[PDB]
């Protein structure tokens, strides 16, 4: 009797990632005509290609996919097409061709570029509030930047266009190092570790990371160098990492709404999966099948507000 729904993240113990899982369980227990059938794809494109098999074979009525490869939409679309079953994508973005390509094809996400526009700003606004940041006293930010994983939309944008906004507000920045951390707290600490045991740990002004999980790791190198005084930004608003913003750890950062993003993939899943118009009974803006949530900055000025 009860709706059976497909769920695959790209890899549980992605930390945002395990907040949208969490919460999409939570969804779906408060919900009793549905199940939920989750899978881990432990960040391996053909293990979630096999578990989509068995989803399907299973006789789910919609499939929610949190894809490995960025560009692997097409891959799962023609699996689903077979039987028939819808899937709404979520958080990682297929290609605008790729949801066309399949009527029952939809998104959840973000705008990415607008979480880098934002980080920019408060950037901005922490840089011309504490001018001690200046080290060389050169009037440009001297910045080192954690990347997330190549391809991704959000590592793209967030690292264009964080730079791209404090350019355009007049902030010249030099970039003295750039590298991807993959998305990943250890290897962040790791990468951070060797730019500060390397020529421009002592010019190294502010830490840019795409998200909070790279931030965190950057703060720890810091640490262990005793270079606590220089700032960190992120994404993701995490629990954790709102704790260091409270701290003084982490200078500011961004929340990207886990909660809101399970709740329209979970709400979208189950119209889809009853044979309903993807946004039914919902307030969800869906605009060419696509969803996005607003991201909001988050520093200490404003941390009360969450
Ligand atoms: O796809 C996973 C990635 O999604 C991004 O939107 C989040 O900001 C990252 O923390 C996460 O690693
Ligand atoms: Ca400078």
């Amino acid at each position: 009797a009860d709706t059976r729904i497909g769920v695959t993240i790209y890899k549980y113990d992605d930390n945002f990632m395990s907040v949208v899982r969490k919460a999409i369980e939570q969804d779906a227990k408060a919900a009793p005509d549905v199940q939920l059938l989750m899978n881990d794809s432990q960040n391996d494109q053909s293990k979630q290609n096999d578990q989509i098999d068995v989803l399907l074979a299973k006789g789910v009525k919609a499939l929610a996919i949190n894809l490995v490869d960025c560009a692997a939409a097409g891959t799962v679309i023609e699996k689903a097409r077979g039987q028939n079953v819808p899937v709404v994508f979520f958080n990682k973005e297929p290609s605008r061709k790729a949801l066309d390509s399949y009527d029952k094809a939809y998104y959840v996400g973000t705008d990415s570029k607008e979480s880098g526009i934002i980080q920019g700003d408060l950037i901005a606004k922490h840089w011309a509030a504490n001018q001690g940041w200046d080290l060389n006293k050169d009037g440009q930010i001297q910045f080192v930047l954690l990347k997330g994983e190549p391809c991704h939309p959000d590592a793209e944008a967030r690292t264009t266009y964080v730079i791209k906004e404090l350019n355009d507000k007049g902030i010249k920045t030099e970039q003295l190092q750039l590298d991807t951390a993959m998305w990943d707290t250890a290897q962040a600490k790791d990468k951070m570790d060797a730019w500060l045991s390397g020529p421009n740990a002592n010019k190294i002004e502010v830490v840019i990371a795409n998200n909070d999980a790279m931030a965190m790791g950057a703060v720890e190198a810091l640490k262990a160098h005793n270079k606590s005084s220089i700032p960190v930004f992120g994404v993701d608003a995490l629990p954790e990492a709102l704790a260091l913003v409270k701290s003084g750890a982490l200078a500011g950062t961004v929340l990207n709404d886990a909660n809101n993003q399970a709740k329209a993939t979970f709400d979208l899943a189950k119209n889809l999966a009853d044979g309903k118009g993807a946004a039914d009974g919902t307030n969800w803006k869906i605009d060419n099948k696509v969803v996005r949530v607003p991201y909001v900055g988050v520093d200490k000025d404003n941390l009360a507000e969450f």
